[PDB]
């Protein structure tokens, strides 16, 4: 039986995505940058914050000081860390609480492999501090996603190796990190932009204790 489950933030336990959406929206418009729609921020994604600023001002061509540049950077960031003051336990996604609370009373050990730099405060927003017995630090974190790394660092964090663990994801990327770290993934979203290669559930309502273990059973081979 698997001794820990490695938990990404977005996509899983609840969403962060729409929040950084609008904040670079209303970065945007504050600076009469148009265009920046919810087609433009599909473009957004696993990017760096430079790099999607970068983009925004290639939309209007709005050339910048390394100093204005910067600061925009931290206007983003600012109105995203105002945003998600209102998360609260409402915006946990379907199935997860009563998953984590499953894990705790099974001794199943908890953790997260986020590469969000608001994992801790969101977590205590939603309620959910107690049930995680490890916070993997992504500014600790050598390599992002792609890389194992987030991954090995939470299944150490609670004492096991990945290979003893199971990866809830919701990224390509994400899967990816969690193989590489040995440990067993089960997506959430569908297998075109997951892979043909993992197990995979529509939405999180079917990430429960019972169906993780009938997957690590089924997986032994
Ligand atoms: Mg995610």
């Amino acid at each position: 039986m698997f001794k820990a489950v490695l938990f990404d933030l977005d996509g899983v336990i609840t969403d962060t995505a729409e929040y950084h959406f609008r904040a670079w929206k209303a970065l945007a418009e504050e600076i009469g940058i148009n265009g920046v729609d919810r087609q433009f921020n599909e473009q957004l994604k696993g990017v760096s914050r430079e790099d999607s600023l970068q983009k925004i001002l290639d939309l209007a061509d709005k050339k910048v000081s390394a100093e204005e540049f910067k600061e925009l950077a931290k206007r983003k960031n600012d109105n995203y860390v105002k945003m998600i003051q209102d998360v609260s336990p409402a915006d946990v996604y379907p199935g997860i609480l009563q998953l984590l609370k499953d894990l705790r009373s099974n001794k199943i050990k908890i953790a997260l492999a986020s590469a969000s730099k608001n994992g801790p405060f969101l977590l205590e927003r939603m309620n959910l501090t107690g049930y995680f017995d490890a916070i993997a630090d992504p500014a600790e974190v050598a390599a992002s996603k792609p890389a194992p790394d987030i991954f090995i660092a939470a299944a150490h964090a609670v004492g096991v190796a990945p290979s003893e663990s199971i990866g809830l994801e919701d990224s390509q990327a994400g899967i990816q990190a969690i193989k590489d770290s040995g440990a067993l993934p089960i997506g959430v979203g569908r297998p075109e932009d997951l892979g043909d290669d993992i197990v995979i559930v529509p939405d999180t309502s079917h990430y429960t204790l019972e169906f993780l273990k009938e997957v690590w059973l089924q997986k032994q081979k």
